[PDB]
């Protein structure tokens, strides 16, 4: 089943021309999309119906654009209407054209200190809006976290996200991604899966000795067995790591591949 040139919605009757493959996840397909009108560029998520074919998984996904379509913030994808036709389901949204966060750390391992201050300020500021509008995002990794041209992290893929364990995963989530930009590898990363599992539920962790005192203090709290013992959103943006250091206000592209000079 083919997806439609030019995708056209009943609401706002506009055009949309579905241009280059952009990736995928799971079931779904994203293209860059252009309006055929304003010439306005958008990533178009693409459902088939035929996923949703069972009541139970068409919740998941209207769930998932409630949550999104209530939220604007400089950090968060933009979302910018949904709609369908009989085969497929199209969310359009908003261009990260560096893509996420992951493709960085696949191609730098582990970058430096100010960058992780930059990476996450943004990230932990995108996740005190969804916190304050009472929003737990729950599925929160470096594929998560996408870039546009201008390097400005914006949070995307609500897929597992909830609308009020509680806020605190997501501060654990956080714990992670720190870790992995920092060290330059995941903490409870295993080749097998049920291991990983032990490890998350038995806290098997351990910060190499070469990390950051005050960097490394931070992530352990942000990765604290007691979930009331991790630290608020609020108050990871005032720690030490981020106020002691230089932080960078800016980032250049060459991050994507190099660290910066
Ligand atoms: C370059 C591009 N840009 C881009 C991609 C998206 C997506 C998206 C949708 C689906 Cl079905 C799958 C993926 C792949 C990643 C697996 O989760 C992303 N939604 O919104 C976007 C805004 N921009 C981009 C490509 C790969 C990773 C990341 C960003």
């Amino acid at each position: 089943k083919e997806i439609p040139d030019v995708l056209v919605d009943p609401r706002t009757m506009k055009r949309y021309m579905r241009g280059r493959f952009l990736g995928k996840g799971g079931f779904a397909k994203c293209y860059e999309i252009t309006d055929m009108d304003t010439k306005e560029v958008f990533a178009g998520k693409v459902v088939p119906k035929s996923m949703l074919l069972k009541p139970h998984q068409k919740e998941k996904m209207s769930t998932e654009i409630a949550i999104h379509k209530s939220l604007d913030n400089p950090h968060v994808v933009g979302f910018h209407g949904f709609f369908e036709d009989d085969d497929f389901v199209y969310v359009v949204l908003e261009i990260c054209r560096r893509r996420s966060l992951l493709e960085l750390h696949k191609r730098r391992k582990a970058v430096t200190e100010p960058e992780a201050r930059y990476f996450m300020r943004q990230t932990i500021q995108g996740v005190q809006y969804l916190h304050n509008n009472r929003v737990i995002h729950r599925d929160l990794k470096l594929g998560n976290l996408f870039l546009n041209d201008d390097m400005d992290v914006k949070i995307g893929d609500f897929g597992l996200a909830t609308k009020i364990h509680s806020f605190e995963v997501d501060i654990w989530s956080l714990g992670c991604i720190l870790y992995t930009l920092l060290v330059g590898k995941p903490p409870f990363e295993t080749s097998c899966l049920k291991e990983t599992y032990i490890r998350i539920k038995k806290n098997e962790y351990s910060v190499p000795r070469h990390i950051n005192p005050v960097a490394s203090a931070l992530i352990r709290r942000m990765l604290h067995a007691d979930p009331t013992l991790r630290p608020s959103v609020a108050e990871l943006l005032t720690d030490e790591f981020f106020t002691s250091g230089y932080a960078p206000m800016r980032l250049p592209t060459s991050c994507l591949t190099v660290p910066p000079r």
